[PDB]
DNA sequence: ATGTGAGT
DNA sequence: CAAACTCACA
């Protein structure tokens, strides 16, 4: 058990930095797809793949890879790939990458400019956005870990808001953070109202209440999006009056119908894994759960009609599954 | 009925 | 989990 290989993780990790290579370095969109698709698959092959000509007879593996993996296999690296991790445009185009909101496109234009490090971003913050700008502001504190007590104060400070603003809004913090996790790197927030529903008048101010009055109390400081049912920004534990102050975070706080609500928290609260074997159970009932519904599946397999769901339990019920705890969430 | 770049 | 989905901006 097994569970995942493991047995070629050498070669797929070959394939898919080529491919990260190819798609964001050389603008090559088919190349990306090419090696995407071969390291997919050969993953997905349960022996330790012994010549390229073995990989070769896999679907998406053909001769140019086949040879490859020869070289790797024969050395013990690919000079292709060498050089590419010792360029400095390549390498420098993945540093800037870190930033968010910057990505391969305005990473490209930097790096054809000369602007390569933090340094030279701090010295042409004319040549970035304001989400850009914002990303690079806080840049160290971003790439921080967030310990679980401070995650548990940023929930009861959202938590807290929501309730004084109307008892009927719903407002969860999902991802691992949900699950247990002793660190988190971000804040994912689900939020509803009984009178936002799949099928109402919609009413955008729901999400921008509760938005603006965490600015109020300064919690949330930064915007780097905001729509009628997304925000993404930047929050911070208020500080003890003077001394030390807390490292600015991402949060991010999403607007969902009332009748999706729980598969939306069910989906985002995760994990990966346990998502995958969940909706694996519920096919065997015949049944297909997404992010926003869990559906019945007919005589043909297809089959739709979303069912009421106003629980997680709810969706467990259906599947004819003991409700799991988000502590064991894991597998 | 704008297209692309991003982030999740 | 990739894919689709939001949202920002040129
Ligand atoms: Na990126
Ligand atoms: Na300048
Ligand atoms: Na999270
Ligand atoms: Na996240």
């Amino acid at each position: 058990k097994a569970p995942q290989e493991t047995l070629n993780g050498g070669i797929t990790d070959m394939l898919v930095e080529l491919a990260n290579f190819e798609k964001n370095v050389s603008q090559a969109i088919h190349k990306y797809n090419a090696y995407r698709k071969a390291a997919s698959v050969i993953a997905k092959y349960p022996h330790k793949i012994k010549s390229g000509a073995e990989a070769k007879k896999l679907p998406g593996v053909g001769t140019k890879i086949a040879e490859e993996i020869d070289e790797f296999l024969a050395t013990g690296k690919l000079r292709k790939l060498e050089k590419i991790r010792q360029d400095d445009t390549s390498s420098s185009i993945n540093f800037l990458t870190r930033v968010t909101g910057i990505g391969p496109s305005a990473a490209r234009k930097l790096v054809d400019e000369g602007i390569k490090t933090l340094e030279d971003l701090r010295k042409n913050e004319d040549k970035l956005n304001h989400h850009q700008r914002i990303g690079l502001k806080y840049f160290e504190d971003f790439e921080k870990r967030i310990p679980r007590e401070e995650m548990l104060q940023m929930q009861d400070i959202v938590l807290n808001e929501v309730k004084k603003l109307d008892p009927e809004y719903i407002a969860t913090v999902c991802g691992s953070f949900r699950r247990g996790a002793e660190s988190s790197g971000d804040m994912d927030v689900l939020l509803t109202h009984p009178n936002f529903t799949s099928e109402s008048s919609k009413q955008p101010k729901l999400l921008h209440r509760v938005v603006e009055q965490l600015q109020k109390v300064r919690f949330i400081t930064d915007t780097l999006s905001k729509g009628e049912t997304k925000f993404m920004g930047v929050c911070q534990l208020p500080s003890e009056n003077d001394e030390n102050e807390y490292p600015h975070r991402r949060i991010d706080i999403r607007l969902i119908p009332k009748d999706q609500y729980y598969c939306g928290v069910l989906y985002f609260t995760g994990s990966d894994i346990f998502n995958k074997n969940m909706r694996a159970h519920a096919l065997e009932k015949g049944f297909t759960i997404n992010e926003y519904t869990i559906r019945p599946l007919g005589v043909t397999g297809v089959a739709g009609e979303p069912l009421p769901v106003d629980s997680e339990q709810d969706i467990f019920d259906y599947i004819q599954w003991r409700y799991r705890e988000p502590k064991d969430r894991s597998e």
